[PDB]
């Protein structure tokens, strides 16, 4: 499940050819281009590597904070280097200066599915068919090489290209820069670890499950539509706490009927059965009738998302 076709071996190639070439980063070799997104932690800049001539996404996190913890979390964040996968956005390096410590990353210059989403209104199931084999790729490369789980599966730690990638960012590898920070929605999160109970890549498939739903009908799914909100979109205001509650409390969404495929239905209430022992598990996502589907669907993702944000 994680073998490499030729276009993906030879564009990793070309990312770690152009990355050797960087050196050590430092803050005066950036210059500012553009805003790209903020969220968590802090900013997210499209800016130039003046020595390299590179373009990357550089994040800038304000943290005030010893010589000794800053040290740690630059040591902690090596990790990312040896993260080398097609469903993981590529990673140049990490540095501090000045009160902020900066992550300089690969740039996808169609943004985050946040962003995408808020610009196409709602996405479609063969698109969320391809974002769905990016993301159980992406955990399972995590997974089988890494030993890590994600943690943060939601529509803005997924980044889109015009070249049709689709790559997670934003997992934790560092304890020391989580601590410092630490303030993150926890809305995506699984009712087992809003629970404090067992938490493995069974929480990372709830959350899966949860964005693909939000994606496909335009709008954060808990609490669930009614019957009048279903006929303005398809023709055919609760606190943080209150959600959190609903999320442990109430039946897990779901998609509505006769708007979706029965394959795509059944992919996403796999994903949201609240038992995460009940709940499937990465390997058997990846053989779901959704997925097979969907992977030999030729689907023009590249085309279907430069025309939707306008890019080009
Ligand atoms: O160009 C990408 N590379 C790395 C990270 C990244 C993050 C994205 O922004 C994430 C923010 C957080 C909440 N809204 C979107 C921007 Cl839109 C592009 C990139």
């Amino acid at each position: 499940e994680l073998e490499l076709d030729e276009q993906q071996r030879k564009r990793l190639e070309a990312f770690l050819t152009q990355k050797q070439k960087v050196g050590e980063l430092k803050d005066d070799d950036f210059e500012k281009i553009s805003e790209l997104g903020a969220g968590n932690g802090g900013v997210v800049f499209k800016v130039s590597h003046k020595p390299s001539g590179l373009v990357m996404a550089r994040k800038l996190i304000h943290l005030e904070i010893k010589p000794a913890i800053r040290n740690q979390i630059i040591r902690e964040l090596q990790v990312l280097h040896e993260c080398n996968s097609p469903y993981i956005v590529g990673f140049y390096g990490a540095f501090y200066s000045d009160g902020e410590i900066s992550i300089c990353m690969e740039h996808m210059d169609g943004g985050s599915l946040d962003q995408v989403l808020k610009k196409a209104g709602r996405i479609p199931e063969q698109i969320l068919g391809k974002v769905s084999i990016a993301v159980i790729k992406g955990l399972t490369y995590l997974r089988e090489k890494h030993k890590i789980m994600h943690r943060d599966v939601k529509p803005s730690n997924i980044l889109v290209n015009s070249r049709g990638e689709i790559k997670l960012c934003d997992f934790g590898v560092s304890g020391q820069l989580i601590d410092s920070m630490a303030v993150g929605t926890r809305s995506y999160m699984s009712p087992e670890r809003l629970q404090g109970t067992h938490y493995s890549v069974q929480s990372d498939i709830w959350s899966m499950g949860l964005s693909l739903v939000e994606m496909a009908v335009g709008r954060y799914p808990i609490p669930p539509p009614d019957a009048k909100e279903l006929e303005l979109m398809f023709g055919c205001p609760m606190a943080i706490f209150e959600l959190l509650d609903y999320i442990v409390n109430e039946p897990p969404p779901k998609l509505p009927s006769g708007v979706f495929s029965l394959e795509f239905q059944d992919f996403v209430n796999k994903c949201l059965i609240k038992n995460p022992a009940e709940r499937a598990d990465l390997k058997q996502l990846m053989v779901h009738a959704f997925i097979k589907r969907s992977d030999a669907e030729e689907v023009d993702f590249a085309g279907w998302l430069c025309s939707t944000i306008g890019l080009n």
